[PDB]
């Protein structure tokens, strides 16, 4: 494992007891602003405990600074992402009948999901949300991963992602390329998080994504805490809202047995029936329409989307005051 060069507009840079190493940018050459489409260079500063990280014991970023987490490059091959070949899915998508959906919001349980070949694997839970298709597919993505050949270790790292041409030639994960603006001065995009204990302490990633009705810009808040927004600039087909939403978890598996014969988990590692504690969730399955309303859709509202059901699958879990998704499982043993 190498650690990537610093960015350019680096003003100081903070290293971290275990490794971790952040540069701390000047948030007007952040690299969103090397964008060809965001010549129009209008910052927009605001929208119109759980955020603290450990790096900040060695150090804080100055103001007019934002934190940016410096790239391992390990010297194995990133896949391209895909969206719900080796790649499994248990996810639930709501689908919206034209691109007005305002915004979504994803409580999503953290887990360490085990891979069973960590040089190429991952597994990752996050939200969807998107407007267009095939190569006019626009996509706002945030959640957890597991991917020790992006990332450089096995931990649930927070990741955000896009695309506005179906993954074809646009986006990137976190602030590798330009496109996100972060307007956030302490919290650094893609550090771990804390796992829950099987049949113990739980965490959860709470994430809301808002489309800001005056400019278009879709703003990220971490636990309510604005992180920053995907540029309406950088899009075509979301520009003035989505059309659809999906949940869920995801895992690639390099081993090529097309995700029916790896042990390589997805969520907690242990299938939905499993239940709280023990199978991870999804829950805050919510979206706001164009008038601003949050829709809370029923569990037969949504798709299904489970193609190897003996090996990673989901339940929901109703009567309590909101849908829960249980998804996920241990996978399936070599043959
Ligand atoms: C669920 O989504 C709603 C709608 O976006 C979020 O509510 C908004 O929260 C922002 C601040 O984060 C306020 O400016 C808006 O006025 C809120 N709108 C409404 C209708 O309440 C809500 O915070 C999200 N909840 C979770 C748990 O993520
Ligand atoms: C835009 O779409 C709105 C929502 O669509 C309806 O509800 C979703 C959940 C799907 O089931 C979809 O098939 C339904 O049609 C409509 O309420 C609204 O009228 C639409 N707006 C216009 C101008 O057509």
């Amino acid at each position: 494992a190498r650690l990537a060069n610093k960015p350019k507009g680096t003003i100081k840079t903070i290293k971290g007891d275990d490794g971790e190493v952040v540069d701390c940018v000047d948030i007007y050459k952040q690299p969103a602003f090397d964008h060809p489409l965001l010549k129009n260079h209008t910052l927009q500063m605001q929208p119109s405990n759980k955020l603290e990280q450990p790096w900040h014991k060695n150090g804080e970023c100055p103001k007019g600074s934002i934190p940016i987490r410096r790239q391992v490059i390990t010297g194995l091959p990133v896949v391209k992402k895909q969206f719900p070949t080796n790649h499994q899915y248990a996810v639930i998508a709501y689908f919206y009948g034209n691109a007005s959906l305002q915004g979504a919001n994803a409580t999503i349980n953290i887990w360490e999901p085990n891979l069973k070949n960590p040089n190429g694997d991952f597994s990752l839970t996050q939200i969807w949300i998107s407007a267009g298709s095939g190569s006019s597919l626009n996509t706002i993505e945030a959640g957890w991963q597991v991917y020790p050949g992006r990332t450089g270790d096995s931990q649930p790292r927070f990741f955000i992602y896009w695309t506005a041409d179906g993954y074809t030639s646009t986006g990137c994960y976190d602030l590798t390329c330009p496109g996100f603006v972060q307007t956030n001065n302490y919290y650094a995009i893609g550090m771990a998080l804390q796992p829950s204990v099987y049949g113990g302490q739980q965490y959860e990633l709470n994430e809301s994504i808002q489309r800001d009705p005056a400019t278009g810009n879709w703003w990220l808040y971490l636990w309510g805490t604005v992180v920053g927004y995907w540029p309406a600039s950088i899009y075509n087909s979301i520009t003035n809202g989505a059309d659809t939403v999906e949940w869920g978890g995801e895992i690639y598996d390099s081993s090529g047995t097309g995700g029916f014969h790896t042990t390589t988990q997805m969520g907690s590692g242990h299938f939905p029936t499993e239940g709280y504690g023990k199978a991870s969730y999804v829950r805050d399955l919510q979206c706001v329409d164009t008038y601003g309303n949050v829709i809370s859709p029923t569990a037969n509202s949504f798709q299904g989307i489970a193609p190897a059901p003996n090996c990673y699958n989901y339940q929901f879990q109703q009567g309590s005051s909101e849908l829960y998704l249980f998804y996920g499982g241990p996978g399936c043993q070599a043959i």
